[PDB]
Formats: structure tokens, C-alpha cells, sequence
């Protein structure tokens, strides 16, 4: 339409080396690799519990054109339920820092504590998640990656989603982003993006009720055994996840919505706030789970505390 684009006065911060001191490896993978460490900014008196990702390319070049874009997509967003950028660091290889997500990925932590998972924390995870994707849906933000192992545990009442490699801005009512044919996660991806490399905030629907299955299942693999160049002819047969055992019909209806092939009879992210908040009201009624009732789950200064102008 008519409609145009607005200056993004994002600050990008740069950190210093010398202001951190790696702790240890998290982890690596396809994702790059993730370190624990501390930032203490040399003008404070603060300590701050920091995560630090490289990517892991052909050369280096690649690597930092691709670091970038994720850095250029995250200093924009600035919510509760998404990860923040607090800056980058430039080493040879590129480093984005964040503030330390204790607890790791929900996608180890559902499988780790499964015999401890109660309805509340299930409900309102699926609650935060689905915050996180209408704020980013709000900052035309697409994030075609959304999936359990891409949501951080802060604590167990609270989780952000992280990794925006593959993440696209939409211009002003832009609807789709149309992809070039590099590696996408096929059992997380809406049938349009596999046929036709469309996505829009209603693809990210379609993921959001796969990683909503993944916590129902406490971690289950999507379609497991199958191979992906199988999934796009099983999709078009009519085919979809089954409904988790815990899972009343209210909840499995929510997910089948999000795997309509009508990418605009699926739900709103704005939707799924409400409706899974109307059920983390009276979790028991929504969820029917084993042993439910009887489970729980120096300067240092928490980054949400920690705030740069
Ligand atoms: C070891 O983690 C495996 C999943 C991996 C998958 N993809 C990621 O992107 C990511 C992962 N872990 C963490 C992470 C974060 C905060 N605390 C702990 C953690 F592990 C991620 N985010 C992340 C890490 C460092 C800097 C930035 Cl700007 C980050 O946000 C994009
Ligand atoms: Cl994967």
C-alpha cells in the first residue's frame, strides 16, 4: 500500500574483550557455539551473568555477515519473553553477548525434570511463548525457527525465545518473506514454507503449535523416525502430530488450528494469550497429568536490573 518505513534508532552496543571473563562451553552445534561467562562493565561497580555466541562457517567472512544480520534483528527488540542483545564483541569471529539463561533450553529442561512438570508451568509457558511471538509479530519481525530448543529457561516461571538466524523483518504491510533455498528445520515449518519458501507470522503459528506439542509430549521428537524429505507428503495427506496423552481436546484443538493449510484460518499469536491464559486459570481442567499436585520446580546484578540508555 502507501504506508512507508520509520528510521530504527536501535543503539548498537560494543563491548570489550577485556571486559569478560569466559567461564566455560554451553554447548555447540548448528547453531554456532554458546559460552558461559561474566561481563563486568570497567565503570560500575556491577557483576553480570552473560552468555557469548560465535558462528561456526566455511570462513569468516560468511560467519560475520550472518552474525550481524542476528545482531541487527535483536537490538531492536526489547521484551520480557525475547532475548535482549546487550551487545556485540569484535573479536575476528564476531560475538553476540546476552544475559545468562541459567536453566538452558525448555526443550532439555521439560525432558530433564518430566516427572516434575506440572499443568500451571506447561500453560504458562505456552502463555509467555506465545507473548514473546505477538511482540515480534508487532516489530514485523517473521522468526522461522521457533521450536522448543530456541526458548531459554531464565527460571521456571519464566522463558524467553532465543536464535535469530533465521529471522526477517517485513516491510510496513508487507505480508511474506520469500526465502533462497538454504537449510530450514522441516517437522518445525508450515506447509507453504516447504512447498513454496513462503513465511508470515502465520508460519511461526504453525511452529509455535509444534513446540507446544513438544511440551505436551515433554520433549518428544515431531514425526520421530520419519526422514524429512518424507514430512511435505505426509503433511498434504492430511497427516499431523497426535494428540499428547495429557492433552484434554481443548488443547489439541489449539495445536490442529496452527497446522490448518489455511495459513489465515490458523490462530493470532494474540489469540493463543488469551485462550491459554483463559486455561492457566484452571490448569486441571486443560491438562490431565500424573502426580500433578505434587511437584515443584557478591555486586552480581541480573541484566533485566542492569539498564543502557
Ligand atoms: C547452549 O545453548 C544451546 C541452545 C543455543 C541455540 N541458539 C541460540 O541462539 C542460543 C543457544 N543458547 C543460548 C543461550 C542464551 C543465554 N543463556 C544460555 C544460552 F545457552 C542462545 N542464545 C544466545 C547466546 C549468546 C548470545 C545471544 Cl545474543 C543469544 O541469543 C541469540
Ligand atoms: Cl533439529
Amino acid at each position: 500500500g502507501s504506508m512507508g518505513e520509520a528510521p530504527n534508532q536501535a543503539l548498537l552496543r560494543i563491548l570489550k574483550e577485556t571486559e569478560f571473563k569466559k567461564i566455560k562451553v554451553l554447548g555447540s552445534g548448528a547453531f554456532g557455539t554458546v559460552y558461559k561467562g561474566l561481563w563486568i562493565p570497567e565503570g560500575e561497580k556491577v557483576k553480570i551473568p552473560v552468555a557469548i555466541k560465535e558462528l561456526r562457517e566455511a570462513t569468516s567472512p560468511k560467519a560475520n555477515k550472518e552474525i550481524l544480520d542476528e545482531a541487527y534483528v535483536m537490538a531492536s527488540v526489547d521484551n520480557p519473553h525475547v532475548c535482549r542483545l546487550l551487545g556485540i564483541c569484535l573479536t575476528s569471529t564476531v560475538q553476540l553477548i546476552t544475559q545468562l539463561m541459567p536453566f538452558g533450553c525448555l526443550l532439555d529442561y521439560v525432558r530433564e525434570h518430566k516427572d516434575n512438570i506440572g499443568s500451571q508451568y506447561l500453560l504458562n509457558w505456552c502463555v509467555q511463548i506465545a507473548k514473546g511471538m505477538n511482540y515480534l509479530e508487532d516489530r514485523r519481525l517473521v522468526h522461522r525457527d521457533l521450536a522448543a530448543r530456541n526458548v531459554l529457561v531464565k527460571t521456571p516461571q519464566h522463558v524467553k525465545i532465543t536464535d535469530f538466524g533465521l529471522a526477517k523483518l517485513l516491510g510496513a504491510e508487507e505480508k511474506e518473506y520469500h526465502a533462497e533455498g538454504g537449510k530450514v528445520p522441516i517437522k518445525w515449518m508450515a506447509l507453504e514454507s516447504i512447498l513454496h519458501r513462503i513465511y508470515t507470522h502465520q508460519s511461526d503459528v504453525w511452529s509455535y503449535g509444534v513446540t507446544v506439542w513438544e511440551l505436551m509430549t515433554f520433549g518428544s521428537k515431531p514425526y520421530d523416525g520419519i526422514p524429512a524429505s518424507e514430512i511435505s507428503s505426509i503433511l498434504e495427506k492430511g497427516e499431523r502430530l497426535p494428540q499428547p496423552p495429557i492433552c484434554t481436546i481443548d488443547v489439541y484443538m489449539i495445536m490442529v488450528k496452527c497446522w490448518m493449510i489455511d495459513a489465515d484460518s490458523r490462530p493470532k499469536f494474540r489469540e493463543l494469550i488469551i485462550e491459554f491464559s483463559k486455561m492457566a486459570r484452571d490448569p486441571q481442567r486443560y491438562l490431565v497429568i500424573q502426580g500433578d499436585e505434587r511437584m515443584h520446580l557478591d555486586d552480581v546484578v541480573d541484566a533485566d536490573e542492569y539498564l543502557i540508555p
